[PDB]
DNA sequence: ACAACCTACTACCTCC
DNA sequence: GGAGGTAGTAGGTTGT
DNA sequence: ACAACCTACTACCTCC
DNA sequence: GGAGGTAGTAGGTTGT
């Protein structure tokens, strides 16, 4: 239980950190431009107060403009992401950079071609304060540019350059390098018909924007030769691109573009399918490539300057061994309930009793009851007529083999409604038409008059556009029909002995995932927990205006043993800062209107991302008001520290946990360890800081286990977050049910 | 049938129209600055084509970038927009500016102070070509500044800053004076306490933000001299306003204000009612003053130029004479149809039948049937505490007064269900405590449960903040209670004769506005219109997202004799821009879900603003597919033009009908005409334009009058119009019932 | 040349 | 969109 | 010094 | 927010 990792951050030398330190308080306006933060920059300091526009510099003020001198400290005053940031903005004054690291790193891994594109190394860096002494974190990634323009890479054909953005159409973006500030532009098409937006009767703009790109940027000599040399003699046959901003505010303003001076921004979708196997096996590298090509730079910084005294540091982790199957409560053949370690089984094989004998019977946890008042439920087969005639009728055999499966499973030992399939329920329709997507609409509408819950199976094709299937599903989830999607490719995955029927795995997550979209748990967890409620809390972005329509929270409640899930919204918000004002005050109202008192209890508050300040203050005026406990967490998943180990484990480092809470089943990769940092304690309107212990450690992993989407994949984030993501992805698509529905459980977006 | 009206309009000399023009084309990047319209207004000429940056000139062009001589063209091959954009800039050219016009105004009319601020007259000038001449439209406003800075208003004391920031705590802006820029920003408050941010431990900061303010942009010693004169030595006792940029994405910069360098923005909150009531006589001005002082403007313009060559011109308006008591049906005492012109009466008798035995009784025309089915509804009143006693009691009696005055007059010739009022329905809370808000919820949730609708009755304080009153309404629709407010100055209304109770306009319209809440149309309208069905739209802002949740349509329909009324709504938006295909998809689910096929009939479409072109090509895409024959207008509610008559009338003038379609009550003031512009024809996927008719003009006069609101008071727009802006309004404060309800009728949003 | 994070998409591999 | 990982691309929010 | 419109708020008066 | 008008203030969207 105490085992020796390694990672990716070497120590610094301690002659580097600066001895005394002043600060500087800078008088002028947000609105006339000169931002805080490049003047801290460019005098070799940091921002501490944005509010009072202060900033922290080791050596002595050099502003043209107003300033007065506030105080004089020293460097260990400070809080350590001050220190961090400043040990970082002197590591990068001394020559350690991040493009002069990729500089020495491209002498060990030269740059590689895939077709027509070119992938270069790449070093980010960051430093971390661990046992009173600073570490610098390096992180290996990549990037991959365009080596030929937009007009070369077609063969300089209008038809080819017309069949190359009708083909990429919804993923294209070509960015231009003939001007001084290079934008990003996304090309538009027609609204309905969705051909592309080409000039091609104009032979005297291209000359006239080629003459006005020659003159008005490259007007040296030297950048004259650059351009003929880069860009060669102008091409009067070319079309003129009309694209917008990818910015979203300037979307309004036209741009026209030519294909000579643009390159494609690099997408796996331009690859054909060798190519992006060569290349996704060339990204992702292992433990062992990243030790050695960080051991090969670190030996040639060292031999350079007298910064870096130490390899890549050792340290102590603490190793999880803990069967799972004992936590993890499910009924018998009798409806008995009985842990899987009993069983002698794991979670995977759920449902092989199914079509075997030698294995025991599994019968679920829980089941709703207003799935036991409701006598039957109508399923529908709805397939695109974009697909061959064979994946059609493997399609309507495989969805009436499952539901088929699961009807006499389940109706062979519990109370379960009837599912009901009839001829005249299965539709044969083109999924890219408005009047067929109306017509069945309608259909469904006539058809579920009198029913209150129906399920619908979708057969789509390989490539369907992503405004069709978000209209799809949503016109579904308004007639109260839950629907599951199953594509082409997915189709074609058939089982190695049985080539004429689907994967048994495929079949088994179909199975799992429409008991849960049903509110079916399967199984459950075991485990007094210390909180009475777990709420996880998510954002994300609006699909078509500028704000936040995501911002929703998954509550596991229960008596103390968790076993119920209620998905709620915040709302709307402007940015990303939830309102836990106006959160709580609906949460009262839905668990008071449950008969549930919420005063005086305990809410563990798991938040995706880092909670703000005005999170802070809501959550201090809700906990002084209505009288409740808050303990909040802190998860962050995309960083730079790497731990080179693959198994279950945890590494206090600084004031944050790094754990792995799973194995990586590729053989290709490095897992990313999930970070715990800044547990706060609310109690009484008062925020304290508290310490992650083991028992924290030890419940954010037995909720990274509650999963109910599938049997055989394990997640990283913990359920409630996992949930809330989930959650904020269908109320950005627009996606939703009744909702006495949504209250008796009924996981829709899984 | 033939009157003379006068406009606010003069002929202009032909001398002026520009015989040729040349149209230039600019290659430059929006991403570079240098805005287009900004070169054509240089430059002396305008914007023809936005998309490929095409300007019209009546000179040769003085360009220092790229440009190109795309065409030689004359005045009369240009639409009539653009010749009136280029003879407004002509007119501006030469003299005729409207803040020159201003200068000339104030001669007639000094400027005049009201308490702390200042009224200064204003002219704004437009173009309008009629009859082949081109007319200059002046229009009178008025400019109210302040005369005196923050500090200097308020006496320069701390506490009075501080109960002036508190007191006009919501509508409180400041603009800052000392700068080159001048930007309106918004103080910043606590946001659970409601005290003003400010920093009165800052002797030091004062002085830097002074010296730095003077030495910035009051550099020269006249500048340094107008600077002493206007802000003069600078106190060091004041405080350091912490305030945000009004404009919506700069507002996470903060920025440091003084209280001397700033000035109050204008509100009427600011003044007493005796000041407000002089400030409201003098800023509203009747049709003689209006011509007088115009008379004396164009007058004193004559004898100074030769532009202007005729006074103002008398145009040729159709009246309308129509008795509108003919087309409105209703019951009578047997429940048989009636016109009102029948019964002798109006719309404004409807409710006088119940306290007089001197009058026909009236019923309503339709009841809905699920309020057939319901045996009982709960009626809840709601008092806020900060109410005196003798309001509270007189609001409690006021409310069972009108409940069963209600209950006694339908229950003796209909059937209607009864509503119930119980002594424990009765609550007295404080509407700006939170828990007291969560405490009324549960509570009427939990007296609600057996139930499928309620109605509550709310009386609150003067002056309630904007953000309880929507909490409110939401968690009282969010409940399935439909919500009536009366706050404390309505109830200070009282009768001439019986002052013990209130005023009986005030009761017969909330008796109006409560009916019609819970879906009964008293009133009906007779007239078999030629579009099957009418749909208005309209858009609004969200309140928290830099988007548009507004975008709804109100959807008049019947079998050909208009009686039902269906809101449903677009979604949600980037712009005012409303996506048709969408809508009409919905709208052809909704509608066959209704069982009604919509292919093949007429839609009449009114739309609040201009129709955009999106709009234009999504109603040609719904045209072609669906097969449907679209008809729109566009409805224009704030303009320049005003007709100086008190009578409902019509004028055609250029491609525009501007009408009056009702009178004035009050002595002050001067009707503002509604204009309807570009009837559309859509059919088969290609639109035309036609010619307004007097079949349109009187079927917009008629439903002009549809109004469920209130009996005594004539509104402006159209009825699908209006209740498309309600609706928009009750959507952007989260309000919402549930679904067959809003299928059923039920405006609740009235 | 402002950092440390967070979304939205595309692609491959691997499970009982 | 069988569900989960890892890779890449482009933007946007928050420090106080 | 880009026009013609559209929101969001505050205030008074007038109805049977 | 009795409902409808007219007055003022500040911003934001669309021309093609
Ligand atoms: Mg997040
Ligand atoms: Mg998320
Ligand atoms: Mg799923
Ligand atoms: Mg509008
Ligand atoms: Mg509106
Ligand atoms: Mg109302
Ligand atoms: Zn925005």
């Amino acid at each position: 239980m105490l085992m020796k990792v390694l990672t990716n951050m070497v120590k610094l030398n301690q002659d580097i950190i600066p001895n005394e330190i002043y600060l500087y308080k800078i008088f002028n306006k947000p609105e006339d431009g000169m931002n805080i933060y490049k003047i801290a920059y460019r005098n070799h300091g940091i921002v501490i107060d944005p509010q009072n526009r202060i900033i922290a510099t080791p050596s002595e003020l050099e502003y043209s403009g107003k300033f007065a001198i506030e105080d004089e400290i020293s460097f260990n005053e400070l809080p350590e992401n001050y220190q961090n940031r400043l040990v970082l903005r002197i590591l990068r004054d001394n020559g350690i950079s991040d493009h002069a690291l990729s500089r020495t790193l491209q002498k060990y891994r030269k740059p590689k071609p895939f077709g027509d594109f070119e992938v270069i190394p790449e070093i980010r860096s960051s430093v971390i304060k661990h046992g009173g002494d600073f570490y610098l974190v390096l992180h290996l990634s990549h990037q991959i540019r365009s080596k030929k323009t937009l007009w070369e890479l077609v063969g300089r054909n209008k038809d080819a350059l017309r069949d190359f953005l009708k083909e990429h159409r919804g993923t294209i973006l070509l960015r231009d390098i003939a001007s001084e500030h290079k934008v990003v532009y996304k090309p538009i098409f027609k609204r309905y018909n969705g051909d592309p937006d080409l000039i091609e009767d104009n032979s005297n703009d291209v000359e006239h924007w080629y003459d006005y790109h020659l003159e008005r940027y490259w007007n040296t000599p030297e950048l004259k030769k650059e351009f003929y040399k880069k860009f060669g003699p102008v091409d009067l046959n070319q079309p003129i691109i009309l694209a917008k901003p990818l910015r979203q505010h300037n979307r309004g303003d036209l741009v026209h573009l030519l294909p000579q001076f643009v390159v494609p921004v690099y997408n796996a979708e331009q690859l054909n399918d060798i190519l992006a196997s060569e290349i996704l096996e060339y990204l992702k590298l292992t433990s062992n490539q990243r030790i050695s090509l960080l051991s090969r730079l670190i030996n040639d910084i060292k031999t350079n300057t007298n910064i870096i005294v130490s390899s890549l540091t050792e340290l102590e982790a603490n190793t999880f061994d803990v069967d799972l199957n004992d936590m993890l409560q499910v009924r018998n053949a009798d409806n008995v309930k009985v842990t899987l370690s009993e069983l002698e089984i794991s979670k995977t094989r759920l449902f092989t009793w199914m079509k075997s004998r030698k294995y025991p019977v599994i019968l679920p946890y829980d089941i709703p009851q207003k799935l036991k008042k409701i006598e039957k439920i109508p399923v529908f087969i709805i397939v695109d007529s974009a697909l061959s005639r064979d994946i059609q009728t493997f399609a309507k055999d495989e969805f009436r083999y499952l539901i088929s499966s699961l009807q006499k499973s389940l109706s062979n030992w519990v109370d379960f409604p009837i599912l009901d399939i009839r001829d005249k329920y299965i539709f044969t329709i083109d999924l890219t038409s408005d009047k067929d997507i109306v017509n069945l609409s309608i259909k469904l509408v006539n058809l579920m008059k009198n029913a209150e819950l129906g399920l619908a199976l979708i057969a789509t094709r390989t490539k369907l556009p992503n405004e069709t299937f978000d209209e799809v599903k949503k016109r579904l989830f308004s007639v109260n029909i839950i629907s599951q999607v199953v594509n082409e490719a997915t189709l074609y995955k058939r089982d190695k002995y049985n080539e004429s029927r689907l994967n048994l795995y495929v079949q088994h997550n179909l199975l799992f995932q429409i008991l849960s979209k049903l509110g079916i748990k399967y199984y459950v967890l075991r485990h007094k927990f210390s909180y009475d409620y777990i709420v996880g809390i998510d954002v994300t972005p609006m699909k078509l205006s500028h704000g936040y329509i995501g911002g929703s929270a998954v509550m596991f409640d229960s008596q103390g043993y968790i076993r119920k899930i209620i998905p709620v919204e915040i709302g709307e918000q402007m940015g990303e800062s939830i309102d836990m004002k106006e959160f709580f005050k609906d949460m009262v109202v839905q668990f008071g209107k449950f008969g549930i008192d919420l005063e005086g209890k305990s809410i563990l508050i798991l938040r995706d991302g880092k909670i703000t300040k005005d999170e802070e203050e809501g959550l201090a005026y809700i906990s002084k008001v209505f009288g409740i406990k808050i303990t909040t967490f802190n998860i962050v998943k995309r960083h730079l520290l790497r731990i080179f180990a693959n198994r279950k484990l945890y590494l206090r480092l600084a004031n944050s946990v790094y754990l792995l809470p799973h194995r990586i089943k590729q053989s290709v990769g490095t897992p990313v360890p999930l970070k715990l940092s800044e547990k706060r304690l609310i109690l009484d309107g008062t925020i304290t800081s508290q310490e992650i212990t083991y028992n924290d450690i030890f419940e954010i992993l037995l909720l990274s286990e509650l999963n109910y989407g599938s049997i055989s994949a394990d997640m990283k984030l913990p359920a409630p977050v996992h949930y809330a993501h989930k959650f904020v992805r269908a109320l950005r698509k627009g996606w939703r049910i009744r909702e006495e529905l949504l209250a008796e459980g009924f996981l829709y977006f899984v």
